[PDB]
């Protein structure tokens, strides 16, 4: 006969109601080589002077006033 077999209730107390499956969101992209001061520096891969250069100015950096995103 014994009592006490362990002890080890301070590591958590796990995450129930955080978990029902139902969990693939995929992503994809260029990570791993951006800059920390890029505002639209490298950016500009059109002429001056012609229309693929008006949408460029429609996103303009990594951030614009678009909409939220994620």
């Amino acid at each position: 006969r014994s009592l006490r077999q362990r002890l080890q209730d301070t590591v958590g107390l796990c995450f129930p109601m955080r978990t029902y499956s139902k969990q693939s969101k995929p992503l994809f992209s260029n990570k791993r080589k951006i800059h920390l001061s890029e505002l639209m520096l490298e950016k500009c891969p059109f002429p001056a002077g012609s229309d693929l250069a008006q949408k460029w100015h429609l996103i303009k950096q990594h951030t614009a006033p678009v909409s939220p995103h994620s």
